[PDB]
């Protein structure tokens, strides 16, 4: 009926579809604030979270992330005991902040119990499809048992899903269905929402409740992070940009004189190992990047420049005030180096 | 006059132009129903049909397709006796469902007579241009002689053509002009309709009569099938995705240590062999895929995931309720794995 | 003022932006008429003209084109005596039709005088920018001296230019600024109009006077020709598709065991040889195609198919009634063979 | 609030998104005027300025540019004494025009003092983000001390920024944030405005005050320059198109038998040498082009053709009257040579 007619009405934008419009500024990049408050008990000095993936974040990454002012989410592909131990390892390293991923399973509360005993700062109820009754029920259950626990729930890509998770008791909503570098959800299932639109739609709803959103996935360059925050996210979550730094789990492997690390979807064959569901992610390799610090300095540096250009003395200004301009593929081609043969790779390109 | 002014008004979308929007779900992929009813006497457990092409479907493919819950269309590039024998071969293999392709020719009724004697379940009146008087007349003729016979007629790409075939007596309409992987109609003749729009337009009309449509051609990934069904098709027909499985006709050929099978348009030089019309298809090779079962499991698995994401407990929900969001080429680039070097090929990518 | 505000309002479409929509047909490709009337004294059995270029048309090409039912334009990069001799050569070959190109120069009337004495059927006043006072004045001058002479004037890309040439006395208008395969006008000068829009806009005007237009340039496949005619042109002019056939001027040259012929813009350095203007065309090579007949049979065959699909029993129906549907780059990708490794090249792809 | 709703409303066009529409002309390319007046004391015979970059313009380039009728901006990556000496070198070479770049620094006035003593014709206050209070304050300060000095200020990309610089006292505004060939601002910071839209928006404002704008960056072909001027700029500034000519600074380097010169962003690691800011430009190499004269002749030749096509007897006509037509990526593909194998490189392609 009405739904038949509306089938093709909506349009969505992703990072490469837009640029931020420069505005009047009296702030230099080095003077801007990149601090962000997710809740009364979860305040970050930089708006970056490392993904809860088995090739991105265990304790060493979470420690390094927290020291940089961000947050690491310890992944769930390990025993309850192992995960609680990893969380504890971060906490004893100076009381740094740490998060931990939990799936929607029968043993989820048991896992959460142990993580809370280990002093975890946030639980991520991490699911392929956040807008499901199973997730909502689990959030309600956790919130009822743990009234003060930071609950990040996702992933979602619509205002309605956002509303549903907030009402169930989530105090942070994680946004992103299909944008991940290692993701095949869009190809396998045909499902997704271009990430900038997802963030904006979800932020529009979350704003109404004073709830922050995390822009998760699809960020390839520091400028994409600026765009995600300007689209309304309080913070971003990164997988590929952190895979391959020294502190990520996994060994550095050498092939034809170059150092690589494995990076894979949590929905890839190998990760799911560690009718039945078909994979929704791939396994790959990324160049070894060296220490996390060097990568974070480039990311935050890019954000500082973007904020300076937008006249954003802080992230709240950026979310509330920054404006985009839409462009075509031709626009995109102009927006990367062109017609010159690059001889040195830059630290941020 | 009016037609002069309307020349460039219409716009069309294809698979890569859109994504399905995730919606509230209380169904897991393994719990959804993928059954579909084409008519009282033609009910499929999975919404897949193998193309009536001489490099896709003869009896072995049709048997394997039927056992998986789908349907095979035996191609028409053989004698009447040979085709009837192939149909009979499928029927004696446990009374499985089978379809058979027939062209618009003088000997079409003779061919149909033999196929009906062999207990065929559906005839496909298969033509390059379904919206022609020749096709309409043939459908009327067949329907008059065989009041209870399932008649699938096509191909078409517009509401008007759909209306015309239904009124002539077709009880299933096959949709697709120009989307095929091996098709050159669009390049040679300049004619076609982007496939998602074709399906939607044709379904809009067919719905009015309670008539199902088949989305035929252009499907490259399991997600495209989800999109076709969500655009209104009851089922899809596949050529390239089934070419190269063990049960397809033709020998496996080896070149530089790799196994390939031939896949060609029915409008290619070679197929037409087996002024005068210029070819509208090409001849190529596809990688050997192994048994049909493995490919069908990946396809249906992808559909199950897509339905779960859309909260579609069955295909009727998907057709009636699923919503799309339009994206740009940038959207498409985000929607495939990006900026990571894939090291293992996935079973579904 | 008003002109400042309108600077970016117009939009233009080219061949790859659209497809023709299939319509009700009771005509087979072999039954359609491809005849076209340009004037009382210029009637073509096929709607194809070979370009007046020094690597496309001299007498041998013009003879072959005329025998196929089309028309050749003898190029102007030769002496007056040589050109008149070439025209005469065509006329004595059975009184076949022939055209001849003339520039806007002081000696243009002298050249035209000789061509008329040689019994030329049409003069092409061939200029880079048809919408100029020099061209208009030359047309008026020629028309005054030769009231019954077929005058094809161009090139233009707008309704206003079309109106101006018709009022000056041109009885055929040639359309195309910047679409040519060998053209660099758009890159060098920044000027042009996407060719399908140019044809449609110019045809809209010319129709008002009962004047035909020629769609000149940019045609890469037989389907592009169908699109040009459906956009309103009576006929098309081809350069690249005829370069390299046996009857085109120039030697067949062999490089690494393959036969090529030179094809170059008339605005390329070499052609202009045979402050000062910068080149607006390039010099290249095209594969040797064999005899003109084989190429024309493929072109006309493609047109016949397109007409059949559109239900166009003749070209007037196509111009007046055929409808397009707009598509994206994704649409284009679906509209060529995809995801299959082509093993044999087709005669029309 | 309102700003939240407007976030994605604006759209922007760049060079490759449009073509100029041919119009009635009675002017040949060789007859048009390409002169332009930037101020009472800054009149150029050709509308070209070479970029103030350490791989583009020092005294030799500025001398060659001025002799061609244009202007060179001496870059600021040298001591105050060195820059004043370079300016003096140009002035003593026949009193040719010369400009000089100055940053927003504490020592800016000291640098300007010396440049004025050396008889510089224009100061370029050259900054990454022109729409900042620091820039506005510096312009006001310079204008107060030097009431008659030509002050070019930038870069900006919006009407508001343009208004702000003009009110502060700039008499020429330089437009371009992110379009440069060597620029990574858009990737690193996520900020920019497609250049044709930037020029048009800024010109719309500047026009109101009788102030000219310079279209700076992103020009890859002579046709892009025509488009920039037609979008409203009085003149263009070029980096990449002048890098690699004999008169640019830096040595010609030989690698595998080919001559190259270094070309780099002023925001690249190396240039910035000659927390802390991350780079916003890359370092590369461009082919050696020979003398500046040959490149300028091709550029101006392209402009002359474009003007002829537009019927623009002068640049004021072009800015005020020329019209564009928007195209898709398909339009772009038609607008470059296609389907022909180029055998000779042209002087302008
Ligand atoms: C194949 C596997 O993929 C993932 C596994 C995983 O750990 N995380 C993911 C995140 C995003 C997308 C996919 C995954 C997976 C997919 N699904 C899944 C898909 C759809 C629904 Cl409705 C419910 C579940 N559940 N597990
Ligand atoms: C060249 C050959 O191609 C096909 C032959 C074929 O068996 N099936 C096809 C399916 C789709 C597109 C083309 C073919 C063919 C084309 N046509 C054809 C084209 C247009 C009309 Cl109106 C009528 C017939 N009839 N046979
Ligand atoms: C460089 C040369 O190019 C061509 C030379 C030629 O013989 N034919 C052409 C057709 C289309 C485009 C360009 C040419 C040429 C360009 N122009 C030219 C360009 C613009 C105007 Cl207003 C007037 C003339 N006149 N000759
Ligand atoms: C990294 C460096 O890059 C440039 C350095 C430079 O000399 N010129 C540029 C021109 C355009 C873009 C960047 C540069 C640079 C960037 N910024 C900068 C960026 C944003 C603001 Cl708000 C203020 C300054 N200041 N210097
Ligand atoms: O296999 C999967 N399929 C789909 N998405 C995934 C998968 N694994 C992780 N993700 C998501 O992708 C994000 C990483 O995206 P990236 O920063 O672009 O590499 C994660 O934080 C998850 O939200
Ligand atoms: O040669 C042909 N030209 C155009 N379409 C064809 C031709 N042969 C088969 N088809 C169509 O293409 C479909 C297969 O498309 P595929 O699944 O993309 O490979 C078939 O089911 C037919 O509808
Ligand atoms: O050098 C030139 N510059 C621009 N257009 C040209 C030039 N030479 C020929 N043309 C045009 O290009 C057409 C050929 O285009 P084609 O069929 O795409 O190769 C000719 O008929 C002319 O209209
Ligand atoms: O490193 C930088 N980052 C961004 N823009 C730059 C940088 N250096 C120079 N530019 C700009 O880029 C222009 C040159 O652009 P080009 O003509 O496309 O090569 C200069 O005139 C500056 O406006």
């Amino acid at each position: 009926n009405a739904m038949w007619e509306s089938k093709f009405v909506k349009e969505g934008l992703t990072f490469d579809d837009v640029l931020l419009v420069p505005a009047k500024s009296d702030v230099l990049p080095r003077e801007v604030s990149v601090k962000t408050v997710l809740s009364e008990s979860l305040q970050l000095n930089i708006p970056l979270i490392s993904a809860g993936m088995d090739t991105v974040t265990e304790a060493d990454m979470a420690i390094a992330m927290a020291r940089q002012g961000g947050l690491g989410i310890i992944h769930k592909n390990m025993s309850i005991e192992q995960q609680a131990e990893q969380v504890d390892k971060v906490k004893r390293s100076g009381g740094l902040l740490v998060g931990a991923a939990v799936g929607v399973t029968a043993d989820a509360m048991t896992r959460i119990d142990a993580l809370v005993k280990a002093s975890v700062d946030a639980i991520v109820l991490d699911t392929a499809h956040g807008h499901s009754q199973g997730v909502i029920d689990k959030v309600k259950e956790v919130r009822a048992k743990y009234p003060s626990l930071n609950i990040i729930a996702g992933n979602v890509a619509t205002a309605e899903a956002t509303k549903a998770l907030i009402e169930a008791g989530a105090n942070v909503v994680k946004v992103g269905i299909g944008p991940g570098s290692i993701c095949t959800t869009r190809v396998v299932a045909g499902v997704g929402v271009p990430q900038l639109t997802a963030v904006y739609d979800c932020a529009t709803e979350a704003r109404k409740h004073g709830i922050p959103v995390i822009a998760d996935g699809g960020i390839k360059y520091s400028g994409d992070m600026v765009k995600a925050l300007a689209a309304g996210a309080h913070v971003v979550m990164l997988g590929s940009m952190f895979a391959g730094v020294a502190e990520s789990p996994g060994e550095t492997e050498i092939y034809q004189g170059r150092q690589f690390k494995v990076y894979r979807g949590m929905g890839s064959v190998g990760a799911m190992e560690k009718k039945k569901l078909v994979p929704e992610g791939i396994e790959g390799r990324v160049p070894y990047k060296g220490p996390l610090a060097d990568t974070v300095h480039q990311l935050v540096g890019g954000l500082r420049a973007g904020m300076g250009y937008c006249g954003a003395q802080d992230l709240e200004f950026l979310r509330e005030n920054a404006q985009f301009i839409r462009m075509s593929g031709a626009g995109l081609l102009e927006s990367h180096p062109h017609h010159v043969q690059i001889t040195k790779e830059a630290p941020n390109y």
